């Protein structure tokens, strides 16, 4: 594949990643909106590398109001709302706010994303991520794959139209992945679901192919959402691709009959974090 | 909704209906490929209409090579290949392809098609279908809904995005529909599976909502296919949406890792058959 491809489980144990930061730190970022069935299995798969070769993890608790937070405490994760990320700027809803916000409240030189709806996560999958960051050069962002329904109906086919350079990556929209923190505070942050086609979209078009890398995950589990919170999310995944795209959307929602429903779409992406330096 | 919309069971007998043909005709069409399991219960659903409502019911075979032809034909039907159907131009793949040649099979001033896949239709399909074609006016296609994920999350959002006033049409996938001869010869159809939503919009972009109009037919059961066979057709429709909004397809077909497949996708229309005549 012309995209970097790791297929098999890699080789690089912890402690020879740790080495190879060379000054570099890491931060981990869970994004999490009422994810307390899970929120926990994921934070304690994590929190043994942290002061090691993790040197930052955060929840960032994106408006819960089931016990996320109190059960994440728990699990001795630093949690962080979108208000303390950044309380200047008044707080939007949706992923893409969540993870735009929590780069003002984390410091690493590589930030990775994890969801907090995974179910039994490996504790492997931060070191299999920042793997090609850390030993790699140039790579820049590192996407999950895995053994997808608005994935494969949505975002790949329409990238064959309309990015087909990118066709060779499996889970555009994965939630887990990292990146370097000077990529990700140059590039916007679109809203909602779109955030990860977006910097997809963006990561490609400022650094090539070759500035990306793809990891194997092996398998994964998490919720499983309504068909019509797949509607909305595939509605504001099309939004932001096409707006990548250079294409017109006419920011209308998209609605359903059971009655009448319009669910919200935005056009409005977050400016990169730098110019709020 | 602004497009007319018969949201219960419609009152028209078959009898009126009959009576207000005034001189037109009914041609039924079934697209079949490799549907033996269900084809004679569609036709069954529907040739007690012949000689009288319906004057004409034809199975488009499009390539079948298990019982369809057979167990069609001992079902009373008139079966017509593809080749046999517009004999002078070589047959291409898809269900497009087999839509456009059945115009040239048929002579009916309207024309009725209904999946071969569908699972215990209903036999009023057809008369509720033909009702608006019939007693309206000004009406020249009438798509049917039912109580749909390529539909959900591709067509629908898609249409939001960039025909957004076609939001109010909840099944502009449907395979069942009715529309006139002079409409259909005058539009052209989109290949493969892109055929519906290429009709729809063009329809719309011709003569607006008004001459649109929808009707319920209850529940729907049909064949489910695997999510690697949509992934395909939601690549088509995007292709054939894309293009009837003005915007380049990139002609590249989606390609899926199992190892790798890619599946065809076509950005050429058949013309309008009128250019046949
Ligand atoms: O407003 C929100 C919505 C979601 N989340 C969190 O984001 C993660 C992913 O959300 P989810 O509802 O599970 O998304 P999915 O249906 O799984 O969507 C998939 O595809 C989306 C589109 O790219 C990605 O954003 C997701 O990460 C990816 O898992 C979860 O941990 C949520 O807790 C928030 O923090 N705030
Ligand atoms: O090359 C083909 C493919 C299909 N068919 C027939 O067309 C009908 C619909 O095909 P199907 O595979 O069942 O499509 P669906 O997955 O149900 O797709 C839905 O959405 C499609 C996109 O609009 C429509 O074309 C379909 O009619 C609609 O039911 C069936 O009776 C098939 O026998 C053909 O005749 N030739
Ligand atoms: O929830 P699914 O089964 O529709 O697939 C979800 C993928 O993990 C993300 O698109
Ligand atoms: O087969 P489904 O369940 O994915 O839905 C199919 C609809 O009838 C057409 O999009
Ligand atoms: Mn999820
Ligand atoms: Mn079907």
């Amino acid at each position: 594949l012309p995209l970097d491809t790791t297929w098999h489980r890699p080789g690089w144990t912890i402690g020879e990643l740790e080495a190879a930061k060379a000054g570099r730190t890491i931060s981990v970022v869970l994004p999490a909106l009422n994810e307390e069935a899970t929120i926990e299995s994921v934070i304690d798969s994590i929190s043994p590398l942290v002061d090691g070769l993790v040197d930052e993890l955060i929840v960032l608790d994106s408006g819960s109001t089931d016990d996320t937070e109190i059960r994440a405490i728990a699990s001795g994760a630093r949690v962080v709302s979108r208000e303390q990320a950044l309380p200047e700027v008044p707080v939007r809803p949706g992923k893409g706010e969540a993870l735009w916000r929590s780069l003002a409240a984390t410091s690493g030189d590589i930030v990775v994303f994890i969801d907090s709806d995974l179910i039994n996560p490996h504790p492997l999958f931060v070191p299999w991520l920042v793997g090609p960051l850390l030993t790699g050069e140039g790579i820049q962002l590192v996407k999950s794959f895995y053994r997808g329904r608005v994935t494969e109906l949505v975002a790949r086919p329409l990238l064959a139209a309309l990015r087909p350079e990118l066709g060779c990556v499996l889970q555009p929209l994965s939630g887990e992945y990292a990146a370097s923190r000077e990529l990700l505070t140059s590039l916007p942050f679109a809203p909602g679901y779109g955030v990860e086609i977006g910097l997809l979209i963006d990561t490609f078009d400022r650094l090539g192919l070759d500035a990306i890398a793809q990891v194997n995950l092996g398998v994964r589990a998490h919720r499983n959402r309504p068909l019509d919170e797949l509607g909305a999310m595939s509605r504001q995944v099309i939004a932001t691709l096409l707006s990548r795209c250079g294409i017109p959307d006419s920011g209308v929602g998209l609605t359903q009959f059971l009655t009448r429903h319009t669910w919200p779409v935005s056009l409005v992406d977050r400016p990169p974090m730098k110019v709020m330096r």
